[PDB]
């Protein structure tokens, strides 16, 4: 009677394997059964936190479908039944990487933020970066409408690694930009990991460009509405490299109603500093006219009632075009310096190839 061998047993596949260790919490995460089906399946941390996961139809395999956690033991419980109709246990562990150390990130920006027309997207990373390429493979732009642009990678700064994405031109006002950076669970090198992910949703604000002539005693504000402010005004004496406003196109970004300044070189200690918008970190600002050619040095004077028209209307991103100048806006001025450089220089800046 029978005689025949019984059917095959279930094994079971684990992916990663049981005791793996310096596993990416990215990686794929399942276990999948052969000769039989799964009864039941869960993976827990080891604080007992359910991770989410899913059956396929055939419910011989089930996948995680969240992000696992850093330095963290999970464990397999559960059971699958085989052509016996006994059950056979689902159990085994893998611990996921603990990395050197984690690298984290910010935008300038925040999310519903409306800036101007030349505003750059500024990702300051808190540590140096080994791997910028597999970093910036790792970002994406989406513009509405689709606008030409790249990432660039300046000098690191103190605090660490730092890129910008800046367009080709500028903006078409109201375009909506959308930026991810999936940087969790990625290597940036010598061991270091992408403290999470990130997105920032920004868009851009009305068309407005100020036109700076340095030799014609004079600066433009021009919108969709034409020449909306035509202003006389100074620039630098240009008897001293600090006296000559840098050329070139700067972008503003902080404005102060009321912060009266301290210049050593000039020799007052309490200038009278108004309608202050900032158009270099070298100290550039359009503002009130104080009143020496050291008492404002590459700024732009107004008088006090236009500085202040002048002020109302400035936003974070506008583009302030200065000509006629002889020294060339430069990474020595700090930022924001992205517009000063060709597009061909920018793409060299890149991580990347071309394309």
């Amino acid at each position: 009677l029978a005689e025949k061998r019984p059917p095959p047993a279930p094994r079971l596949t684990f992916r990663p394997a049981d005791s793996a260790a310096d596993v990416v919490p990215i990686a794929p995460i399942s276990v999948e059964v052969g000769d039989g089906w799964f009864q039941r399946v869960a993976l827990t941390n080891s604080a007992g936190k359910v991770v989410a996961g899913a059956y396929s139809r055939d419910r011989t395999i089930y996948t995680i479908t969240e992000p696992l956690g850093y330095d963290t033991t999970y464990t397999w419980s559960g059971s699958a039944v085989g052509h016996d109709g006994k059950a056979v246990p689902v159990a085994g562990k893998f611990t996921t990487v603990a990395p050197v150390k984690t690298i984290n990130a910010g935008f300038q920006l925040a999310d519903g933020q409306t800036v101007g027309i030349a505003a750059p997207v500024i990702i300051q990373f808190d540590s140096p970066i080994s791997d910028k390429a597999a970093v910036e493979r790792a970002l994406t732009v989406t513009t509405d409408p689709p606008v030409e642009g790249g990432w660039a990678w300046l000098p690191d700064e103190a605090q660490g690694a730092r890129v910008h994405w800046r367009p080709r031109e500028y903006y078409p006002a109201g375009t909506t930009v959308d930026v991810d950076a999936k940087l969790y669970g990625l290597p940036f090198g010598d061991g270091a990991y992408g403290a999470q992910d990130m997105s920032l949703h920004f868009q851009i604000g009305r068309r407005q460009v100020v036109k700076a002539e340095v030799s014609s005693h004079r600066i433009q504000v021009v919108t969709d509405a034409g020449v909306i402010m035509d202003f006389p005004c100074s620039y630098g004496e240009a008897d001293l490299a600090r006296n000559v406003t840098r050329n070139g196109i700067h972008v503003v970004t902080e404005k102060y109603s009321d912060f009266y300044m301290s210049n050593p070189a000039a020799g007052y200690s309490h200038i009278h500093e108004r309608w202050a918008v900032r158009i270099s970190n070298n100290g550039e600002f359009i503002h009130a006219n104080p009143m020496n050619s050291n008492v404002t040095n590459g700024c732009i004077n107004l008088s006090t009632e236009n500085a202040e028209q002048y002020y109302r209307s400035a936003v974070y991103g506008d583009p302030v075009e200065v000509t006629g100048s002889s020294i060339q806006l430069s990474y020595a001025d700090g930022d924001i310096w992205d517009w000063a450089v060709d597009w061909d220089t920018w793409v060299s800046m890149s991580a990347l190839p071309p394309p």
